[PDB]
């Protein structure tokens, strides 16, 4: 729950960063602690991805079931086991 947070919390940062003239995203990839410090210890690796559209993005955390991930152009999460 922890790390579900994390990264539904970094993709709100990450939506926050969009320019506010043009929508574009702020440069990816990164760190999703370039978006929001202090991964939980349940997370071992989070990055943030752009989108094939150059609209959306995809967080995804690595856990140590194995990752979890939230694609903005869903706004869903999905999780890989």
């Amino acid at each position: 729950t922890a790390a579900q947070a994390y990264v539904r919390n970094v993709a709100t940062a990450v939506e926050a960063e969009r320019d506010p003239t043009t929508g574009a995203l702020p440069q990816l990839p990164q760190a999703c602690d370039q978006f929001v410090a202090n991964p939980p210890a349940s997370v071992t690796q989070c990055n943030v991805t752009a989108n094939n559209d150059g609209v959306n993005f995809t967080v995804t955390a690595q856990l140590t079931y194995g990752s979890v991930s939230f694609d903005s152009s869903t706004g869903q999460f999905s999780f890989q086991l």
